[PDB]
């Protein structure tokens, strides 16, 4: 459980993300792919991609950064009451994309990195701890759903 004040810190910095969803999504995926190249293997079309400018010019990759942040933003705005939003996400990522929980840890790290880089004034220790708690809860719940679907994380 997060406190109401913790959720408000989460949603405060998320409003900043929403001013430029696509640019934040780009930075988060590029950070993910740099820090953890193996994850890039999960995206058929930019498997070949090599440079940051290639990732930044890529139309696909920008659309997926938006897809991620749109879904996650709706989950965060549910303040933990996200079972209905996690059901389809767990379904696809456990049975079709096969995304282990450690890759969700990786992307949570990249999200926190980008939010700190871009909004330090809105992402001090209080707010970083809140966001970390919120992404931890997301990963915990989706992991339980993975197991329900027969996928061991
Ligand atoms: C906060 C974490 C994430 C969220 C909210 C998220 C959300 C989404 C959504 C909404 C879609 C499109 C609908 C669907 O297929 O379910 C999608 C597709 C996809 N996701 Fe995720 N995702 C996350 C993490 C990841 C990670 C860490 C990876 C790989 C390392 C990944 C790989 C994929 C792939 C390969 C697709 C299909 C892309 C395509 O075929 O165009 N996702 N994701």
């Amino acid at each position: 459980v997060l406190s109401e004040g913790e959720w408000q810190l989460v949603l405060h910095v998320w409003a900043k993300v929403e001013a430029d969803v696509a640019g934040h999504g780009q930075d988060i995926l590029i950070r993910l792919f740099k820090s953890h190249p193996e994850t890039l293997e999960k995206f058929d079309r930019c498997k070949h991609c090599k440079t940051e400018a290639e990732m930044k010019a890529s139309e696909d990759l920008k659309k997926h950064g938006v897809t991620v942040l749109t879904a996650l933003g709706a989950i965060l705005k549910k303040k933990g009451h996200h079972e209905a939003e996690l059901k389809p996400l767990a379904q696809s990522h456990a049975t079709k994309h096969k995304i282990p929980i450690k890759y969700l840890e990786f992307i949570s790290e990249a999200i926190i990195h980008v939010l700190h880089s871009r909004h330090p004034g809105d992402f001090g220790a209080d707010a970083q701890g809140a966001m970390n708690k919120a992404l931890e809860l997301f990963r915990k719940d989706i992991a339980a759903k993975y197991k329900e679907l027969g996928y061991q994380g």
